[PDB]
């Protein structure tokens, strides 16, 4: 109950395709900090299933290469919140998001929100939107950040972000 | 260019005493991405001298301890600007500060300002400053941050933070 504001009326049709990590935050620096931080992942494709559920494509450096892993986000009644059982985190949140140009999301672990708390803010095309990193700003005061990353657009389209 | 309104009549001696460095912010991520990042330090105190310099006393993360580092500041004709040569870094910049609440500074490379910059907010009592942060995010506005650190009072009074 941390994270109060999700998007009611979140169609999932419409965020399909591809997404770029261009900024993320989290309450605890050391889940984001290093490279190979646990929770330091770069969203590639959301694709929604036919039972209504989403599969979360991600890419994790992970001993010294970028590997590819596949998380399913299952839909429970609030349209905008998923379940899922992946780097150690149950809970999918959809902040806000206009499907043609941003996304922003956080992930929670339900028994440990303060610690695991980390928040992302997605794009379609590999380019700075400074619309949507004020709209992740606006969104991150309101929660207990400690880090902050952003990328360039040289980094949005390489494997890993470099 | 990018550190553009340095502090306009900076009473240097009366800077003097102990500080916490409550937030930090570098230009590269691999600059502060971890304890033992180049740039990751954390001020301990500023002790003006009779010439007036300003010398740094602060904690570096160096051979698996906290070890204790010291920099003196030497001054230059502009009164908010400072020239160092540790942490591969040549120059000093106070932003702003009120004294007695909070202070931000930059350090940079004048050689290669963009890959050397970082900036801090420093505050004089170890408790979480919204009003001091929101000053040191609003001066980063203008400047290329691309990892942003934040520590809770019981980081501010360990050593390296954790």
């Amino acid at each position: 109950l941390i994270v109060t504001q999700t998007m009611k009326g979140l169609d999932i049709q419409k965020v399909a395709g591809t997404w770029y990590s261009l900024a993320m935050a989290a309450s605890d620096i050391s889940l984001l900090d290093a490279q190979s931080a646990p929770l330091r992942v770069y969203v590639e494709e959301l694709k929604p299933t036919p039972e209504g559920d989403l599969e979360i494509l991600l890419q994790k450096w992970e001993n010294d290469e970028c590997a590819q892993k596949k998380i399913i986000a299952e839909k429970t009644k609030i349209p905008a919140v998923f379940k899922i059982d992946a780097l150690n985190e149950n809970k999918v949140l959809v902040l806000d998001t206009d499907y043609k140009k941003y996304l922003l999301f956080c992930m929670e672990n339900s028994a440990e929100p303060e610690q695991s708390l980390v928040c992302q803010c997605l794009v379609r095309t590999p380019e700075v939107d400074d619309e949507a990193l004020e709209k992740f700003d606006k969104a991150l005061k309101a929660l207990p950040m400690h880090i902050r990353l952003s990328f360039n657009p040289t980094q949005l389209e390489e494997q890993c972000h470099i």
